[PDB]
């Protein structure tokens, strides 16, 4: 029923992950939200459940394969499968919890885990942050073989959380912000494993935020400031949507957007 978008970390390339991440937030947004240049993802309230989730099924050069389910809301990695076993992230509220029951339903062994999904619980269980966790085409293949090894008892819980990590930042992360695509497609060029720079973690910490500055502004000014940080970690003050057309390419729906309001 929901759709499937296909990769693999195996030969992958800049155009590879390019057409990869193209597809996923196609298939995300729908169009009908488009607020400064920029796409907004569906609203929550009213969403039929038939159209809620979408299907990442990632293979890697190892022959194996898992499928991530997302959130079209918020592109929020919610779960996943491998081969018989799918696992989900300790859901928000009743809503989400049902929502969830329409995933993998042909799946011999459901399981959700008692935690939570956010980046504060995966790292505090992976024992590392972010700034730390190297990502790229290599960190992504052998997350792929970590996640489907851990029903078989092959993947430790520190491992199983920074394979998540991995995959939620070159998927949704990527997929929400064209300047971290970017920054993956980089290290994809050139084969070469990093950790996140300050540039990449604020952004993903003010995704929301930023979100909601956009829409709530005025004619596209910000009645506040964003900071952000650039890859030294010195202050980037976010003042107006323009300087972010180029950096973010999907935001979560926060308000309605005001009337057009021309002169």
């Amino acid at each position: 029923q929901y759709p499937i978008i296909n990769f693999t970390t195996a030969g992958a390339t800049v155009q590879s992950y390019t057409n990869f991440i193209r597809a996923v937030r196609g298939r995300l947004t729908t169009g009908a939200d488009v607020r400064h240049e920029i796409p907004v993802l569906p609203n929550r309230v009213g969403l039929p459940i038939n159209q809620r989730f979408i299907l990442v099924e990632l293979s890697n050069h190892a022959e194996l394969s898992v499928t991530l389910a997302l959130d079209v809301t918020n592109a929020y990695v919610v779960g996943y499968r491998a081969g018989n076993s799918a696992y989900f992230f300790h859901p928000d509220n009743q809503e989400d919890a049902e929502a969830i029951t329409h995933l993998f339903t042909d799946v011999q062994n459901r399981y959700t885990f008692a935690f939570g999904g956010n980046y504060d619980r995966l790292e505090q269980l992976a024992g590392n942050l972010r700034e730390n966790i190297e990502l790229g085409n290599g960190p992504l293949e052998e997350a792929i073989s970590a996640l489907y090894y851990y029903s078989t008892g092959g993947t430790q819980l520190p491992t199983l959380a920074r394979s998540f990590i991995i995959c939620i930042q070159m998927i949704s992360e990527a997929a929400r912000f064209q300047y971290i695509e970017g920054e993956m497609r980089t290290r994809i060029r050139y084969n070469r494993r990093s950790a996140p720079d300050p540039s990449v973690i604020t952004l993903e910490n003010s995704w929301g935020r930023l979100s909601t500055a956009i829409q709530e502004s005025n004619q596209g000014a910000f009645a506040s400031p964003i900071q952000l940080q650039r890859r030294n970690g010195s202050k980037f003050s976010v003042y107006d949507v323009s300087i972010l057309i180029p950096i973010i390419a999907l935001m979560v729906y926060r308000c309605a957007p005001p009337p057009s309001s021309q002169f």
